[PDB]
């Protein structure tokens, strides 16, 4: 999580598309999906990203629909946006034990128990608490089976980024738990 403010440049596709749904929160305006292969994940967007301005224009006290509107409506060829990075979210840094664990049971992405005297605990990771991505991958959506997956295949090192879980409800309300899946980008980035 950059304690950091960055510009982005972005150039809607052929379809007139950046592949960016926003929500209101506490008078800002957040990224709720980032759709993979979309001018805003190649740009680099992710998932709880604050928008601080669109086009120079401030985004506070905006509705969801003056967001959407305000995209739907700028000059194609170049929209600059104003970024604070994951603003709700923290990374932790986790070392798997020889059994390959971190040392927590998650349900439905919420971790939901801290297993005693492990990396997790080491750590402070906290119950009720979202996993948003993993060694900086985005698993919004994903079962948990595939979760566990990405924790295995990682390597001893797992980076973990995560959100308070009454935030994460706010935020992915009016999403439904497929488009969560289907469409958010959970790729690697390019370069």
């Amino acid at each position: 999580i950059k304690q950091g403010i960055r510009e982005v440049i972005l150039c809607k596709d052929q379809d007139g598309k950046i592949g960016l749904r926003l929500k209101s929160i506490d008078n800002g305006i957040f990224v709720q999906l980032v759709q993979a292969n979309s001018p805003a994940s190649l740009v680099g967007l992710r998932f709880g990203d604050q928008v601080l301005q669109i086009n120079g224009e401030n985004c506070a006290g905006w509705s969801s629909d003056k967001a959407h509107k305000v995209l739907k409506q700028a000059f194609g060829e170049k929209i600059t946006m104003t970024i604070r990075d994951r603003p709700f979210e923290r990374t932790i840094t986790m070392h798997k034990d020889s059994t390959g664990h971190v040392g927590f049971i998650f349900k439905n992405g919420k971790i939901t128990s801290i297993v005693k005297d492990s990396s997790a605990a080491r750590n402070g990771l906290l119950t009720e608490h979202n996993i948003c991505e993993i060694n900086g991958q985005n698993v919004i959506g994903l079962k948990d089976s595939q979760i566990a997956d990405i924790l295995s295949t990682s390597g001893t090192v797992v980076t973990i980024t995560i959100m308070p879980a009454f935030i994460f409800e706010h935020i992915i309300k009016r999403m439904a738990p497929s488009i969560m899946k289907s469409l958010m980008d959970h790729t690697i980035p390019e370069v």
